[PDB]
């Protein structure tokens, strides 16, 4: 309810400046939404128990696999900070880095911020693994 | 308030089926509560912003590659799930895994499904990768 009107504001301004999103077919189980902002290779969903996810698309990594690897998975160390950004390989040895939040009393101003905190990373670790 | 009496009875009912638990130093900066279940190799810690956590440790890594790290580092990949558990290597190049929720309307019976999630987690995990 409030929650809608949060996401839709989340939503609605990346529109306005990432123009007009994707809409991917429900892939996930319990998906509810999916908007894919191409230029930047994120999706966000929305799960059907209130939870918004993001995730990004690093793209391709050659070779380096026991050379890095690691230093990749490293990433994942544990610590007390909000929204966590995960390091992951996808289903095809793909860079892919994602996060999620409940929507219970978070605004669209902080979902923004994790968005772009997601971006800048997504950023970081492109330009270092390739 | 609400959260403060979920929290404790998550606790309370930890400490009566795993004993009493280990009051390790604040090391993260925002935390306030930490206790450490030797038993099962797991740590709660307590956000200053009502976000709990589960830190387990898979202990050594003997023995890694690149066939082996990427099939752990590919247990990170994306999906839907509800307390999602990010496997990562520690300051040490030490099996760990974690997750985070929001204590805000979360009772004491889900976060105990999570922490049990997490540990049988741990227990496939060691039992492969060591």
């Amino acid at each position: 309810g409030a929650m809608k009107n949060s996401f839709d504001r989340l939503i609605d301004g990346l529109a306005k400046d990432y123009g007009m999103p994707g809409f991917p077919e429900k892939k996930h189980e319990h998906e509810v939404y999916c908007f894919e902002f191409k230029e930047v290779s994120i999706r966000i969903y929305q799960d059907k128990f209130k939870w918004v996810y993001f995730l990004s698309d690093i793209g391709v990594i050659d070779n380096l696999d026991s050379n890095a690897c690691q230093s990749l998975l490293r990433l994942n160390e544990f610590n007390l900070r909000t929204p966590f950004f995960t390091v992951g390989l996808n289903e095809k040895k793909d860079g892919v880095v994602h996060t999620r939040i409940p929507l219970l009393n978070l605004d669209n101003v902080e979902m923004r911020r994790v968005f772009e905190a997601l971006l800048n990373l997504s950023g970081e670790v492109k330009k270092t693994f390739g």
